[PDB]
């Protein structure tokens, strides 16, 4: 299975933090933002990931992150010309997805729970029909809103309902097999090619499935200077309180097996005139 991170989109509603610098490098904590959804796909076992942003913010990307070979994964860049909607994704990764089953993250979503990794290997792993992930929200009118009723069997998505049928709005992460691009290409406009219709696509085949995170999963709002601020008190708290790292890619890579301890050495020197390397250097001297 492929990823996708959509780390595109227009600054607006972080203005003016996002007149020079985007979005998904803003800190979140300690990292940039965009390590979090990065992270998300390593945990699912994803070693082939394509970042997809802005003209102008997709070579800051390439800058921070490369070809991904200090982590032991892949990653490849393409240019968003205009936010025309999450589906686009499959258009634009169209011939880096190939034959393949891929999951997409949003690049400015935030997911923590104990139980996640395994939730997201399962997902990775199913490579039949598409998984989504709900979560119980305050304000469901402001995403997709999933209603199941079951036995948590799906019987309706839709797209910021006017009222809701359930407290679960749909996560930035989707997980889908191969039909996933022929989908994307026969669905029309709304101006956006939409997610939520290729979730629809996917729950009139009857194989959308869905996993509902509650107790005691996290989802993190990465919208407003408000709740930009929130999400970096949470991970500062939880990695202070808990002594462990949320999405620290190194540790992640080492951790999964793909490079080996004098990588990870290597990698933590360059950082240990800082802290961010001794919790790296702690870990390769286990
Ligand atoms: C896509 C859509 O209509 N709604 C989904 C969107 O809501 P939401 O209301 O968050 O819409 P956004 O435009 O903020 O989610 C889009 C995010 O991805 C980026 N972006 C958007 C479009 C695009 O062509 N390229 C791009 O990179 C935006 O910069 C933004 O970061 O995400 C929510 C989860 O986070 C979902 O619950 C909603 O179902």
């Amino acid at each position: 299975m492929k990823g996708i991170i959509l780390s595109g989109g227009s600054g607006t509603r972080l203005y003016p933090l996002t007149k020079v610098v985007s979005k998904q490098l803003l800190p979140v904590y300690d990292k940039p933002m965009v390590y979090y959804p990065l992270s998300v796909l390593m945990l699912a076992g994803i070693k082939d990931i394509l970042i997809i942003s802005t003209p102008e913010d997709t070579p800051r990307f390439e800058q921070l992150l490369g070809g991904g070979s200090e982590l032991g994964i892949s990653l490849s860049y393409a240019v968003q010309s205009s936010p025309d909607g999450l589906a686009q994704a499959f258009i634009i990764g169209e011939e880096f997805i190939g034959d393949d089953n891929v999951a997409l993250v949003l690049g400015d979503n935030i997911f923590y729970g104990h139980g996640f990794t395994e939730l997201l290997q399962r997902a990775a792993n199913r490579k039949s029909g598409a998984t989504i992930f709900g979560y119980n929200v305050k304000d469901p009118q402001r995403f997709g809103v999933v209603e199941f009723d079951e036995k948590g069997k799906v019987i309706s998505i839709e797209e910021k309902p006017e009222e809701p049928k359930s407290s679960y709005a749909v996560t930035g992460l989707y997980f889908y097999d191969n039909r996933v691009v022929d989908i994307a290409k026969n669905i029309t406009p709304s101006g956006e090619l939409e997610i939520t219709d290729v979730n629809k696509a996917y729950l009139e085949l009857g194989e959308l499935h869905v996993e509902l995170l509650g107790r005691g999963f996290a989802w993190l709002d990465t919208g407003t200077h408000e709740s930009l601020l929130q999400a970096s008190q949470f991970i500062e708290t939880i990695e202070k309180r808990q002594s462990l790292k949320v999405a620290c890619l190194e540790e992640i890579a080492y951790r999964m097996g793909y490079i080996s301890r004098e990588q990870l050495i290597k990698l933590a020197e360059p950082l240990m005139k800082n802290e961010y390397g001794q919790y790296l250097m702690n870990l390769a001297h286990r």
